[PDB]
């Protein structure tokens, strides 16, 4: 369910995804991008 889960990432990760400079760990899509892409996988977990 990557849509409550959306907010999981999407939240942290579309925090992050939507600066790597050096303020990536403060970013969050150190996820978005391996973890969005499996939180956006939360559901797209096909």
């Amino acid at each position: 369910l990557y849509m409550a889960a959306a907010v999981m990432m999407g939240l942290a990760a579309i925090g992050a995804a939507i600066q790597f400079f050096i303020v990536m760990g403060l970013v969050d899509a150190i996820p978005m991008i391996c973890v969005g892409l499996g939180l956006y996988v939360m559901f797209a977990v096909a």
